[PDB]
Order: C-alpha cells, then structure tokens, then sequence
C-alpha cells in the first residue's frame, strides 16, 4: 500500500468523481483530508480568536457563568488546558459576539460533517434503518481544546459516524496528531485549506464493515521542542441518535464484540445511557 | 469569589437558618464542612481503632472469612493499602464487637447523609419523582480505607447524591484531599468537629442543575514528608435506587451527555447494571 | 492456608475423585492447573508456530486481509506486540493451513473449557437458569498474544465463567504471570503438561458465591532479564450468552454491586451491550 493520507474535495465527491479512490480509502484507511467543504482557515481563526481571548481574558466569574454544574465537557467551558464545547442546543456562550461567531462555526461544521457522511453512505451503498436523513439529523458534539507547552492523548478510535478535526499548528513546527496507516503511525499535520476526517466505529457499523475506524493519538514533543509546542484542535463528532437501529448478526460480522440478545439493537442498547466518544483497543 | 470552603451546622440548616448562604454554596461550590450532624471524632476513633486492629492483627484466615469471592470492595475486607466496606445489609464482620461498633457507625453516617441530602433538596425546592423519602431510602456504600506512606487518587467527581468523608490526619501534617474551588485546588484538611460533604452528580441531576458536583483528588507528599504520611478516610456514598427516575431533557440542560431515547429514564438506564461511584472529566 | 496453586486431572475430576479438594480450591483460591484435558504442548506448538510465522513473515497486505475494520481484538490480527483472535464463527484466517490448525486448536480449548466448567458447576451443586448445557454453549473468545522484550498487564479479575491459559516460557526463565493466593502474589509458570485455569466472576455469580474470582497481573523483568524476556500466551475466555439469567438478590449476597431493579437479570442487563472481559478492583 501507498500509506499516503489522501485528500478529496467534497465538491468533486458530490459530483460522483473519484468513487473508486474514495471507496478504497474508506475501506483500507478510514481517514482523509477534505477540501471544498465550506470550512476556511479564516473562520477557524475568527472562532479561535474569540475563544482564546476568553481562555486568557475571561474572569473567574465569567468562566463560572458558562461552566456546567457537572464537569462533563458537553457544553461551555472546562478548565494544563482549557476546552469549549457546543451542540445544537443548550449552549453556554460568553457573549452575543461569541454566540454569533460560534453558532455560525458550529453550523458550518455540522453541515460539512453531514455532507461527508452522506458521501460515505453513498459510496458504500448504505441505507441506514430509518433512512439517510433521519440518521444524519443526530447528536453532534463540537469540542475546541487549547493545549499548553510542556503522550498527550492515548491511542484510540472514535465511536462517531465521522469526526472532523481542524488544528492550528505548533509555532515550532512539531506535528502532534498521528494515525495508524498501513500498520504504522503517520503524521497528520495542519492544512489551512482542508479539514481532517476520521471515520469512526459507527461508520463501520452502519456500512456493514466497509469503512475502517483508524486508531490515532497525540504525540509529545522531544524537549528540544518544548518551547513553541502549544496547539489547539477543533474536534467535531457526528454521533448517532440513541434510537439508531442496526443488525446484531451484521455487527458481529465486522468485529464488534456485542453482548446483545436478539436480532436488532439501538445505539443506546450497545453503548448505554451516556455517549462514549472514543475507545481503546486494550 | 471567596474560595473558602464553608462550614454549616446541620442543626441550624434544619431550623431554616443560612438559606441563601447554603443555596449559593451548593450552586457555586458543591462542597462544605458540616457540624452538629451526630458525627463526633470520638466515634470515628472507636470505629477506626477496631478496624485498624483488624488490618494489623487479623490472621490471613480471619481476613478470608470476611473477603467477598469477587474483589469488588462492596462488602468486607479488601487487601499498598486495605479497605473495609459496608452497606445496609449483606455485611461481613470480623466479630460481635466489630459488628456493634460498625453498625452503629454506619447508621450514624447514613442518618447524617440523608439529613443533609433532605436539606439540599429543600434548599433547591426539589421533589424527586416518587417523593423525597423514597428517594433517600436508597443504596448507600461506606468504604473505610487505610493508606500506607510512600497522585494517590486521580481527579474525579462523585456520582452520588452526597458523599460524606471523615479523615484522620497525616501525623506529619500534610493535607492530602483537595478539591477544585474557584478554578483551583484547595486543601480539605481534617476537622475533628466536622464531616466534609461533597455533592455528587445525582444532586446535580435531581435538582435540575442547582448543585455543582466538584472535582477532587488525593495528593502525594513531597518526599520531604514521606515519613508520617499514612492516612485513613471513611467515605460514605449516598447512592440512589436503580429505579430513580428523572427527566431526560432536563438532564441534557444541565450538562449530562445522555444517550437516552424518550422523555424519562432511570438511574439504571443511565449508568447501567453496576454502580459506578466516580467519574473522570476525560 | 497452603498457598500452593494446585493441579487437578480433568479425567479424575470427571470420575468424581478429589471432590473436597476441588471444592475447597474453588472457594479459597479460584485457580488451578489442569492436566489430562486434551491439551498437549505439542498442539500448542503446532498453533504457536504457524501464527508466529505469520506475525513475522506475513505481508502488510496479508495482515490487512485478516484485520477487522474496527480494532476490537475480537477476530483476526491486531498489531510493541501482536494478537490473533478467534471464536466459534466469523473468523479471519491467513490460509487453509492456518485455518485447519487453528480450528482444531480452538475446538480442543473450547471442549476443555466446557468440560472444566461442567465440573465446577457439579462440584458446587449448580444448575444454571435454563440448564447446564445451554449455559455452556456460549460465546467464547480465544486471544493469542506475542509480547516483545523490554507491569505489562495491570491487576484484574476476569468476568468469564473460566479462563484457560497456555503460555510459552521466557527463554531467560522469568515468570511473568502472577495471581493473588492467600493474600500475596504467587508465580504461575509454564507447565508443558497442563493448562492454567482461572475462575472468573461469572463462576462466582452462577454458583451463588462458591467460587472465588482471583486477581492476577503480568510482571515486568528486572533489566538484568530484559534479554530473552519475550513470551506468548493463549487466553481462552468461556463467556456466557447475553441472555444468561441470574438472581439479583443472590448477586448482591456475593459481593456484586448491582444497580438492577427487580428480581432477575441477564448478563446483558448487568454488563451492557459489549462484552467486557476483565475488571479492576479500583
Ligand atoms: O486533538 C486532536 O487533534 C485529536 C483529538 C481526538 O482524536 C479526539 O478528541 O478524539
Ligand atoms: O480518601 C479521600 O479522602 C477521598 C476519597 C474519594 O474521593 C472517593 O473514594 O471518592
Ligand atoms: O497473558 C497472560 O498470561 C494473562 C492474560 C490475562 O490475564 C487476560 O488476557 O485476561
Ligand atoms: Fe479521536
Ligand atoms: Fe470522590
Ligand atoms: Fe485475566
């Protein structure tokens, strides 16, 4: 195999170009960069600038007013690092300016996520139980995370349908995010023109095993690079509804070690009553 | 904010004094010391002395006779540390003397726990589904843990309604337990006259978000203090029944990242079929 | 107590010999070596040789063709170590030669596992809900794991009915696997003539507390032994069906900290929708 992490334009995919290349990427890799999806570096910088302004300049009192009473990182602020989370509703916003910027940014991401998911399902000939549009009108979670200088994040796969990741780079050039491609870890650097997409385990489940869910982690710099090593990431998880229904025997055929009686099950039956975003192979 | 960990007398709370102070503590802090609740240092020493006598002087055979066949730390003895656990029934007791002392101590703790929980629910105007008394007649767990000298315990929040903690101090004066208060970790030292109460996630859930569940951890001494660094803690978790029922949309409003179809759910639906006492934000 | 890890011949057990010795082993230890069960070193070497030939000599492409799209270690190959997994169906085999050898080896293990489980249930007078044979016609998982040189595996107990383990030895003589026996960790070395059996938590549950589920872990060599320290293990888990049904109050009597409403429950109710193989006491 070529272990190159490919790039696809969403616009060309939506026109039916590169079908074989895409299908083969999904099955053998499960990850790719995505251009022409409505997501520019400019916007990433509008949103990143206002949130980082809050991480740095927001009072204790202002942070408290947008902190959930249980510290789940589902909505609002969570303070060696800081996080800002959002979904389609129940959001906590520091101000009217933040809210316009972050609502627009969320929506752009949720649109791109749905749009690439529709292409994954089309490329694999997949009609989810309940149909495509009800499957994609779901329960996404957006987490933006600022990381200070000196693994960083242990290897896992995602339990999303897809995950979209926009990063800003280490000022000193270190590349933190890596994924397993062809049996070894490959760099996944920042690209101002593109978003990284990871397929998660739900893509594998829904498509009956036609899409890989790759393992990935976040590396630590060599101490020779422990100045200029901070970074941010925007991680958008497209997560199915609780009532997403799948075939139990088909789940079994593609590696899922389910303990489910009977022939069909829901996402809730499988994962339980709280979203679980990531999983270790261990 | 004043980041002082407040103290309340249960007796004054039960007389309706300090209502605003208490409500504001619950919402902004989720933790406090509690005096006048039936829990003296003297008793803590009666119970601690007999169990430590067992940790030290009980035979292998005697420990085996009060060890569960699965090592869950639910009931009896568990052997870098030792634990003694109890609930309302199915207990394992080393002897008739231990049993009287530990039954009385359990009951005192379970009484105080219920009594402070009733005040939390009253201060927030909360009527659990099924009413207050059936909610508080629940499934508590008491764990007493002896820790040897050289984190100790990673940061988490509790999934209890409330947790009551009685500690004995490090002979060398180090303060191991800390909690997040006002965005930073604050010491929670021993107080012979008071118990520490942590609100857990069930308090947040039941009250619709009026109570914080704070993160806390147990620190390690600086090696300059790795003689005289042993300690014990008595941790009493007030845990709801499996059939505790709550509103799904309300859960969502207060930060809980539930994957629950439909409008109501039970504690079992949310957490699954085994009690889970604590959780990481990660 | 004698903290010796005992050995039983399955053939003598099946003839009703050593009943008291076996019962007392199950209750106080939960672990033993097993001879005369159809499992020779010769076979272990037929299977180990072909899989190690694949770990070393199989192409990237060949490994990919027997890698599941989600990296669960349920079936096929998983690449600091490599694993090969199998069950009763949905297997991924590198070739017709591997398949004959591994099918036969699986089946031998599944036979021995069932046969010792039947003896455990008989020795304790246990009739599972739904009867013995439907209980033992279950959902086993076989994992073969090659470990390179420099804990290795953290302490846990198994959630199996029984687990059978065949190891090959460290060329330098170090003994990696240990279990808690009589309150301390005891070596469990390779024995060409025997398999190690661990009782798991399901044995404890089904038998109403007559069998211990011991904790065990895998130790690291002293750096004085970090050449010749690689090893392999074949771990066979006998895991109940999702619909295995047990008594909730009885579960509670033997240490299980269940959050289950009502009087009976299924394995799925307790553990959820994915198999969980092992558990920490923590
Ligand atoms: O921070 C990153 O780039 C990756 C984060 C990630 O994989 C996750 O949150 O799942
Ligand atoms: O040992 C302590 O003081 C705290 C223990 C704790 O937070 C717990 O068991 O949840
Ligand atoms: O590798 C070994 O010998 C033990 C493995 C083990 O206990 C397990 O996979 O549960
Ligand atoms: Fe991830
Ligand atoms: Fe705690
Ligand atoms: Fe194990």
């Amino acid at each position: 195999m070529d272990t190159t992490v490919p790039t696809f334009s969403l616009a060309e995919l939506q026109q039916g170009l590169h079908q074989d290349e895409f299908r083969r990427c999904l099955r053998d890799k499960g990850l790719f960069y995505l251009t022409d999806c409505g997501l520019t570096d400019t916007e990433l910088k509008s949103a990143k600038d206002l949130v980082i302004d809050f991480f740095e300049h927001g009072s204790e009192a202002e942070k408290r007013a947008v902190t959930s009473p249980v510290p789940t990182m589902r909505r609002g602020f969570t303070g060696y690092s800081m996080c800002y989370s959002m979904g389609t509703a129940d959001n906590l916003f520091p101000s009217g300016d933040f809210e316009r910027i972050w609502t627009q940014y969320f929506d752009r991401q949720y649109t791109a996520s749905r749009a690439v998911a529709r292409e994954v399902l089309r490329a694999t000939g997949t009609e989810p139980d309940g149909g495509v549009e009800a499957f994609l009108d779901c329960e996404p979670l957006l987490r933006f995370r600022y990381f200070p200088q000196v693994l960083r994040m242990a290897p896992h796969y995602d339990l999303s349908m897809v995950t979209l990741i926009q990063q800003t780079p280490c000022a000193n050039g270190f590349v933190s995010l890596q994924a397993e491609v062809g049996g070894a870890f490959t760099d996944l650097p920042y690209r101002p023109d593109a978003v990284l997409v990871f397929c998660g385990a739900i893509a594998t489940l829904v498509t009956g095993g036609q899409v890989k869910a790759p393992r990935h982690h976040v590396a630590a710099p060599r101490r020779d690079q422990i100045a200029g090593s901070s970074r941010t990431s925007s991680v958008f998880f497209l997560r199915p509804n609780a009532d997403f229904t799948f075939s139990v025997p088909l789940a079994r055929e593609c590696g899922f070690d389910v303990s489910l009686d009977g022939e069909t099950a829901t996402f809730q039956d499988w994962i339980g009553g709280n979203y679980v975003n990531i999983r270790r192979t261990s």
